[PDB]
Formats: structure tokens, C-alpha cells, sequence
């Protein structure tokens, strides 16, 4: 049971994607940009990856740019609600599995929530090697 809100425009999020297919299972894909969480789904996720709701905030985007969301002036359900109204404040990708939650970054954090060991080797799509043949993270 495998769901990964999913950004295909970002490279963390594509290797985090093929590293849980390398591990053989299709996950559910949310398009959490298009198809955001609800408000409690969101905090149930904050909680289960435990990290702050700042941790969580995408810096560099838009909304966190014209909402001054860099200045602490913000409570976290401020931004819980910012997140929602602007889900490219999202940070990503989040992958949720029967071990757990992670916000997958970097993406080989993916392996610490996967039941199943990783196929084969494993190379990012910048030619960084993860895994090899063996199954030894490198
Ligand atoms: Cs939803
Ligand atoms: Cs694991
Ligand atoms: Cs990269």
C-alpha cells in the first residue's frame, strides 16, 4: 500500500518514484498540485513524517515569495492553510507505506520506509549511485 504525492517536475521526486518501482511496487501517484490533501490529511502527514510544519514549506515558489513566508510571523496552522490554498508550498515528494511517512528528500530517504529491498542496483538520474548490484547503499 504505497502513495507518493508526486511532482513529475522535479528530479527528487521522479528518483524517489522509480526507487520505490525498483523495490516492486506500483504506488498510488498523487498529483498533490492538482489534487491536494484535505486539511486533517495534511496534518496527519506532518505528524507522521515528524518534522515542523516550516520544515514542510517549499521555499523559492511564488507564494512563499509574495507571502513573506521566509519572515517568522507565522503560526503552523497559518501555514497549514497556506499549504492548502497554495499547494506548490508543498514540499516534495511526501511517500506514506505501511512502515511510515517521509518527506523524501534527499530521495534515497525513500529506503528507509520501503518493506522490500531495492531490486537491483539503483543510479539517480543524474548518475548518482544509490544502491548497487549487492543491495549496499553508497
Ligand atoms: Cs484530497
Ligand atoms: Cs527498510
Ligand atoms: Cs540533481
Amino acid at each position: 500500500n504505497i502513495t507518493i504525492y508526486h511532482n513529475p517536475a522535479c528530479g527528487t521526486s521522479r528518483n524517489t518514484l522509480e526507487m520505490i518501482r525498483n523495490s516492486g511496487t506500483e504506488p498510488t501517484i498523487i498529483l498533490y498540485l492538482e489534487n491536494p490533501p484535505s486539511r486533517d490529511e495534511l496534518v496527519k502527514l506532518i505528524a507522521d513524517m515528524g518534522i515542523s510544519v516550516r520544515a514542510l514549506l517549499k521555499k523559492n515558489v511564488e507564494p512563499y515569495e509574495q507571502l513573506g513566508l521566509a519572515e517568522d510571523k507565522f503560526t503552523d496552522d497559518q501555514l497549514i492553510d497556506f499549504m492548502l490554498q497554495h499547494p506548490i508550498l508543498i514540499n516534495r515528494p511526501i511517500v506514506v507505506t505501511p512502515l511510515g511517512t517521509r518527506l523524501c528528500r534527499p530521495s534515497e530517504v525513500v529506503l528507509d520506509i520501503l518493506q522490500d529491498a531495492q531490486k537491483g542496483a539503483f543510479t539517480k538520474e543524474d548518475g548518482e549511485k544509490v544502491v548497487d548490484e549487492a543491495g549496499k547503499r553508497l
